[PDB]
């Protein structure tokens, strides 16, 4: 759904500023080799040799890390979440989009991502990149533009009185459609979302509940830094396997708990099915090998093991009685 809700004009000045403090002291750039490009990591291709330079030079500069986390391991992801939280003293808000890339507006396409490349690549390249933008207004770096874009709106609205390098210094994690933001804002981001055009879903930070970021599950950010797939999301679809009709849905079954596995191995509630789903499909299932060999094989801390427990309990609402007779359910079958 194209929208062309422009922003209002004291917003601009803040999105220029924003632009600026992007770009940093990284002034001139130059293209990647088709090889070099080929290696790194049709149509994605052509994008994608500009774009993977732009954010390995900008987007992961010194003066940059405070913001793009997008573009790091899981255990340096793992890191920064518990680093921010630290210093946040567990007060953390949440950002959840909705379509971002099917309701990111003309006026913030070509004033954000398009500026800051213009910016960051050198002026002989001027024309193929803006070309490449024209192409793709009519990937993952708009995401994260996006973000960072909205992140100093509200720094911004939230501080005016402030110098606008000193207001970006502050902006916190951010990835794609998800990122970190401090909790005092939480009411505020929503009138920068309608002043842009944009639909933003907050929620305040639940000890509890945990806390959701990027489909994992904190379940004590204050001490531990141990976390888990999203319960909430994968709970309630786990049971049905969307893969497509040519796999057998043994194979299917077999990668979806070997990366279960390899993400959430000591997670209550969802070790037992994987251990179940391994029992159970596994021996019926093809070679290993023959689904390495195939195309649809890649389609898919235990000191606090009881606070893990309880912190998926109060995520999934079950009673710990119900719990415990839901995993004798799930192993006796």
């Amino acid at each position: 759904v194209a929208n062309d809700k422009k922003p209002s004009d004291r917003i601009a000045k803040i999105a220029e500023t924003f632009v600026k403090l992007m770009n940093g002291p990284f002034k001139d750039l130059d293209p990647l080799s088709i090889e070099e490009t080929i290696e790194r990591l049709l149509f994605i291709l052509k994008v994608s040799r500009y774009t993977l330079a732009y954010s390995d030079i900008v987007l992961h500069a010194e003066h940059n890390e405070h913001w793009y986390y997008p573009g790091r391991n899981p255990t340096e992801i793992a890191d920064g979440v518990c680093e921010f939280v630290s210093d946040c003293d567990a007060e953390v808000i949440e950002t959840d989009f909705s379509n971002l890339d099917g309701r990111v507006s003309s006026w913030m396409q070509r004033n954000i991502a398009q500026k800051a490349m213009v910016q960051a690549f050198r002026p002989e390249y001027r024309d193929e990149i803006i070309s490449f933008m024209d192409t793709i207004i009519n990937t993952t770096p708009h995401n994260t533009q996006y973000n960072g874009c909205v992140e100093f709106t509200a720094l911004t609205f939230e501080h005016p009185d402030a110098e606008p390098e000193d207001l970006f210094r502050l902006i916190g994690p951010k990835c794609g459609d998800d990122g970190l933001s401090r909790a005092i804002i939480q009411k505020s981001i929503n009138r920068a979302a309608k002043c842009f055009g944009l639909e933003l879903k907050v929620e305040r930070y639940n000890p509890e509940i945990g806390l959701c970021f990027l489909s994992r599950v904190f379940v004590d950010p204050l001490a531990t830094t141990t976390t888990i797939q999203d319960p909430l999301r994968t709970l309630r679809k786990l049971h049905l396997t969307t893969r497509d009709p040519t796999i057998p849905l043994a194979d299917a079954a077999c990668d979806r708990v070997e990366g279960y596995l390899c993400t959430d191995a000591l997670t209550p509630l969802i070790s037992d099915y994987c251990k179940m789903v391994l029992r159970l499909y596994g021996p019926t299932a093809s070679t290993e090998q023959v689904r390495n060999q195939r195309r649809s094989r890649n389609k898919e801390h235990p000191q606090d093991a009881h606070l893990m427990k309880q912190v998926l309990i109060k995520r999934t609402a079950i009673d710990e009685d119900q719990v415990d007779a839901l995993i004798g359910r799930f192993a006796a079958m």
